[PDB]
């Protein structure tokens, strides 16, 4: 009987197939001839965009050890070409067919296919991805439409991409909204560029959940009164977060849009704009669009007449060309029968770590957990190690399964509390999830084993990417020592991130929120760095039109739109004048002082005013008081 059958081969399955091949475990892959969304986008010439996630978090460790030389955002073409390279390596292991049904029994499953052939396997892994309505819409979009109005009832990374393609042709965008969370995908730290995933230092949650909450949440929840942040200039961007009940922040179930702020876009791309646009680097700065009025936010109950295609706002009956509403993704699962009889109903909270459904036996799910920030690779690489160990080590399979229902209950109590289930439950902070899996497998690090300040920087501030856990032990990858060294040298050993936590250790949440927004450029949604890029935006629109071979008449003044913008931006016009120029920027000065201190004691042993108080905090990091995670235990 077949030891392992993997159903679906795209991107998520690659690291699991690698480990099964290494241990020479018997496996077979079954994957559809139709392919993936990337295949159909490639065939229609629509891989003309870029990822919302950094290279280090979006490609697997065994590629990074060869190819990493700098932080950057890959293109969609680069991502798909990597899928195809690995498909070519493993194609001899792939049967091209479509699984229609799985009958699950006590220790094996019977797999049915559209061709009529059946397969038996002890262990079955599903890696089939999601269906998304927005995908078809992206695949049929005519990007030459010009001088029209669009109404959106949803906002998300796919809607933000469509908006980026519409803005250059003088199209006007109305968002009927109940709020959204958007975050600059690259920020400045003392002028230097960092991708947002580098700033999260997740293991500081072990110091205390309250400290970590202060470190992370002021850009998401409306905690600062600073008139420069977008959620004070445009209050309709604020979401209702009354559902949150967990003390673990950012909460499981929070989602965010990641976008290019125009200042960092200028820094990277101004010298070769037409080529960068043609490669897929599109300016998608939703904060710049709100600043300029090219997008307006209106209340969710603003009335729409769908027969006449009008929306009524500011006393104006505004005609619109197209209405856009996204849909809920759903996992692409075949029929699955419990004990060969009872249809299985998929529920994220009823699985362990999104991988092990407790209602089935020896069936595992790979690729159905989504990261809050960064790429899917971090998640699926760790899931693959977890699945590989469950399949190949019976003692580990038993250790996890013997108390599986108790582990799931404990996980849900920790991360969701009494909150009712939500459709976005499957989204997790990536550096909590990777560390959780590492502790379950046993490839984690121990804070008490740090000897020097440099060791503490690696433990707490070096990002919890999957490759962090593949230097030593069971799942070691050749070349990770050099990769970690290069990343450390290019980021000053993450001292600047380490010092953030040091700086807010004694603040309450209001003080920490004010401190976060006291920088000359704070990380997220800083509306002081938009007006100065108006001339560049004109240059960008011209470049975009040249690449798409479009001529756009922008001579006609749309006074009606200008009136609607004025109504929509009343709060901005009252709040923005309160922005004050400052002589000193507390956060910039505090971080600069902290970096100098840390780099000066980098190689000091831990056992050997501000400096004294900082050294005391550092010594306490060897014995963090909030390390317990009850769902890791075997009891
Ligand atoms: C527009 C878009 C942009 C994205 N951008 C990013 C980004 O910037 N960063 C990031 O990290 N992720 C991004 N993703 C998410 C993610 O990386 C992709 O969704 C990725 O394709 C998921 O890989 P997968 O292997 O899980 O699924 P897929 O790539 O969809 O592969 C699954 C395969 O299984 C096959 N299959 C399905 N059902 C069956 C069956 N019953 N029998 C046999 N075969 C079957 C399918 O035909 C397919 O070939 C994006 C996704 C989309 C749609
Ligand atoms: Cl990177």
């Amino acid at each position: 009987m077949l030891e392992v059958c993997i159903i679906g081969f795209g991107f998520s399955a690659i690291p699991l197939v690698r480990e099964l091949a290494r241990t020479q475990t018997e496996f077979q892959i079954i994957s559809a001839e139709s392919g993936s969304v990337w295949d159909r986008l490639s065939e229609s010439g629509r891989l003309d965009f870029s990822l919302v996630s950094s290279f280090q978090t979006s490609f697997y460790s065994f590629d990074l050890v060869r190819d990493y030389e700098k932080d950057y955002y890959p293109t969609a073409k680069q991502f798909y070409e990597m899928h195809e390279r690995w498909r070519s390596v493993y194609e001899e292991k792939i049967i091209r067919d479509f699984v229609t049904k799985i009958e699950n029994f006590k220790d094996y499953s019977l797999i049915s296919t559209r061709s009529g052939k059946t397969y038996e396997a002890k262990h079955v892994v599903l890696a089939t991805g999601f269906d998304r309505l927005m995908n078809t819409f992206l695949s049929n979009f005519d990007n030459h439409v010009s001088n029209k109005t669009f109404v959106f009832d949803t906002m998300g990374d796919s809607a933000n991409l469509l908006i980026a393609k519409l803005i250059p042709n003088n199209n006007k965008i109305i968002l009927r909204t109940n709020g959204f969370t958007a975050l600059d995908q690259e920020v400045q730290v003392l002028g230097k560029p960092f991708t947002l995933d580098q700033l999260e230092s997740p293991n500081f949650r072990y110091v205390s959940s309250e400290l970590y909450d202060r470190l992370m949440m002021s850009p998401v929840y409306p905690r600062t009164v600073n008139p420069a942040v977008s959620y004070n200039q445009f209050p309709l961007i604020r979401r209702d977060f009354s559902w949150v009940d967990s003390k673990s922040s950012p909460p499981n179930g929070l989602i965010a849009i990641k976008y290019w702020p125009i200042d960092q876009y200028y820094y990277h791309f101004n010298d070769d704009l037409e080529n960068y646009i043609s490669k897929g680097y599109l300016l998608n700065d939703i904060a710049m669009w709100l600043h300029t009025g090219k997008v307006i936010l209106v209340p969710s109950d603003t009335p729409i007449n769908f027969d006449k295609k009008t929306i009524t706002y500011a006393g104006i009956e505004r005609s619109f060309h197209q209405y856009v509403k996204g849909d809920a993704e759903q996992p692409r699962l075949p029929t699955i029968l419990i004990n060969g009889e009872t249809p299985f109903e998929y529920l994220y909270r009823d699985t362990f770590m999104g991988v092990i459904p407790q209602r089935l036996n020896n069936i595992y799910f790979l690729g159905y957990t989504r990261p809050f920030t960064g790429g899917l690779a971090n998640i699926t690489e760790m899931q693959s190690l977890f699945i590989h160990k469950l399949i190949t080590q019976p003692q580990f399979h038993q250790k996890i399964h013997q108390n599986l229902s108790k582990r799931i209950t404990a996980y849900n109590q920790h991360y969701y509390g009494a909150a009712k289930p939500r459709k976005h439950d499957h989204t997790v902070p990536f550096g909590f999830y990777t560390e959780d899996i590492a502790r379950l497998i046993g490839i984690h690090y121990q804070p008490n084993e740090c000897r020097s300040v440099r060791d503490l920087l690696f433990y707490y501030a070096f990002p919890n990417n999957a490759f962090k856990y593949r230097l030593k032990g069971e799942y070691a990858v050749d070349g990770v020592d050099e990769l970690i060294q290069k990343v450390n040298d290019k980021h000053d050993h993450y001292a600047q991130v380490f010092v953030q936590a040091l700086s807010i250790r004694n603040m309450n949440s209001d003080e920490a929120a004010e401190w976060d927004h006291s920088a000359r450029r704070f990380s997220f949604n800083d509306m002081r760095h938009k007006e100065g890029y108006r001339a560049f935006l004109d240059t960008y629109l011209k470049a975009y039109r040249q690449v798409e071979n479009i001529s756009v008449d922008d001579t006609v003044v749309d006074e009606e739109w200008n009136f609607m913008v004025k109504e929509a931006c009343q709060v901005r016009d009252k709040v923005a004048p309160n922005i004050e120029e400052k002589t000193h920027y507390s956060k910039d000065e505090d971080v600069n002082k902290g970096i100098r201190l840390i780099l000066s004691i980098l190689d000091s042993d831990i056992s050997s005013k501000f400096e004294a108080q900082s050294i005391e905090f550092i010594r306490r990091l060897l014995q963090p008081k909030n390390y317990e995670l009850l769902f890791i235990r075997e009891s």
